[PDB]
């Protein structure tokens, strides 16, 4: 028992991890095969890039991993991301993916600075499509990251922090996850909700795990639900995600709906002083596939 | 800005676990050059280990690294941990220590089964030396740990579960935290306490990362302050104590003593439906050090 947060081994992805450096400009890239993944931003000198990058040369681009030297045989730009062609297959390369992940869906940030990992923590895509991530100077192009068995999904490469605190970055092809661009103009944070269908799932988990007092004897429809939901700020409960909490309804006995109506009296009376599973606020950064992943052993390799 | 529960990279620990196993019995061990560590309880068949471990031949004893046998040559008990010696070096030893750590220290756990890394998560050892895991059936072995720019400096092993869902275990040496014992009979958790000093830190990082709402105009000696942590279930903050958050003080412009304050009147008076770092609880599993590597930038590799 017990229920952290708790993120994927890191191993697979910090084989992966580089320094790049061109002009005076120095971050993290993720070398694949014979490819170097890192944010576009990195080419030198309100940007038009195609232009800057144009104007560059192989040699402008000094590639570390470790104490070896990479030697850059070709360049190009995908959306937001330099894909830098090296002489050299990283031969940590481990199984993999490209995946842009919905929001809701949760991974692993592995921080890193100058192509050397720092930490690895737990992560969700927020509805407004920002992380609330631990990032500092130079940590732009680490990357975000499920496991599957043997395969790496990496979903995200971060970009910028906006003024909030929070973070905005791309998929691995380059895309931007939300309206962010690329360039140091004014955006800010579209307005947050919470993720319902994950708060569900926690509350699934902190029965597994034997907290019950928050459990009634009331039930709801769906649609009184999400009357309820709707004045609080979290986001709309689906039919889908009603069959994605299935699984975890059938381990505890305990139908989605009737949770629901325990979630709607959580809501409207607040928590008096309680805790769940170490909490004293409701918790939306477990998908239900995290909980049942933590709560029944699934391990990775 | 932000601030997570930030785990080491794992890569160099989970390049050391394999899969131990004799009788019926299958648990986690962590291979270290020729010597494969693993908890004594993995011995066939209330126990005297010394007279049920001469009873045993190393064929008995199968490790699995992978899809590779690794041959049993020797074996020897120190403590409560069993130490085998294999014919074959593992090629992924890190450069590495063991260390038996303090309460109030914090580690990562690399949680394991059948030898195949699951998820790594960061805990810290409680005043009352047990440590809030997340940990099923077959995690025995799993391993603690804290990494020193090269270096895996072990700290725990994991042994058991406590009926209140919580975790104790050895040193690498096979000395428990705590008083416990590797026996099936009858044992509890002490009353626990929250780690003052750590607490502080925390408050600290919320200043670092712009939080200031909790502040205030007052001060208080040290011995009116541990007047008021006692009341709480509050460690003694001591004279050591006060001078490890030294660092952390002269960053913000805070006297330690006067953060002392604040977290008094967060006692008092609760924190009124206001959050810190996202908690609405005062969080105290980040030590002073965890606090200036992840707002500074400390890599490791
Ligand atoms: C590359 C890098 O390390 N990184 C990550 C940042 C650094 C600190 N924490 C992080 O997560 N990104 C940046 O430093 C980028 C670099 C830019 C990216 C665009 C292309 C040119 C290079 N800068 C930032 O993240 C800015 N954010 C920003 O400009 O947001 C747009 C904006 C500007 C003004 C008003 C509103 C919105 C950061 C460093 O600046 C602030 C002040 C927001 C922290
Ligand atoms: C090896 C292993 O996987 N593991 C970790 C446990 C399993 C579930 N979560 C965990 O962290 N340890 C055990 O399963 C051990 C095995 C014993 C250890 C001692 C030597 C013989 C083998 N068992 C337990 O952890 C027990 N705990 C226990 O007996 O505590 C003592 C006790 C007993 C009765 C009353 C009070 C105190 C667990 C599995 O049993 C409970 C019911 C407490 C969960």
């Amino acid at each position: 028992s017990g229920f952290r947060k708790m993120a994927f081994p890191s191993g697979k992805v910090e084989g992966c991890m580089v320094q790049v450096t061109c002009g005076t400009t120095t971050l993290n890239g993720l070398w694949l095969d014979d490819v170097v993944y890192c944010p576009r931003h990195v080419i030198c000198t309100n940007p038009n890039y195609e232009d800057l990058l144009i104007r560059k040369s192989n040699h402008n681009f000094l590639v570390q991993a470790g104490n070896v030297q990479l030697r850059v045989i070709g360049h190009s730009m995908q959306n937001c991301v330099l894909k830098l062609k090296v002489d050299t297959a990283n031969p940590k390369t481990p199984k993999y993916k490209f995946v842009r992940i919905q929001p809701g869906q949760t991974f692993s940030v592995l921080a890193c600075y100058n192509g050397s990992p720092s930490g690895v923590y737990q992560c969700a895509m927020r509805p407004n499509f920002t992380i609330k991530g631990s990032f500092l100077n130079g940590s732009c192009g680490s990357v975000g990251f499920n496991i599957d068995y043997d395969c790496v999904s990496f979903c995200y490469m971060h970009h910028m922090e906006l003024p909030t605190g929070v973070h905005a970055g791309t998929d691995l092809e380059g895309n931007f996850y939300g309206p962010f661009v690329d360039r140091q103009t004014a955006q800010a944070a579209g307005t947050d909700t919470t993720i319902t269908v994950n708060v569900l799932a926690w509350l699934y988990a902190a029965v597994i795990n034997g907290d019950r007092w928050f459990l009634n004897r009331f039930t709801t429809t769906l649609n009184d639900f999400n009357l309820v939901a709707m004045k609080y700020n979290y986001e709309p409960l689906t039919q889908d995600h009603v069959d994605i909490l299935g699984p975890l309804s059938a381990q505890t006995g305990i139908a989605v709906l009737d949770m629901c109506a325990s979630l709607k009296e959580l809501l409207q009376n607040g928590m008096n002083g309680r805790t769940i599973l170490g909490s004293a606020l409701l918790e939306d950064e477990f998908t239900p596939f995290d909980v049942v992943r933590q709560c029944s052993g699934v391990t990775f390799q």
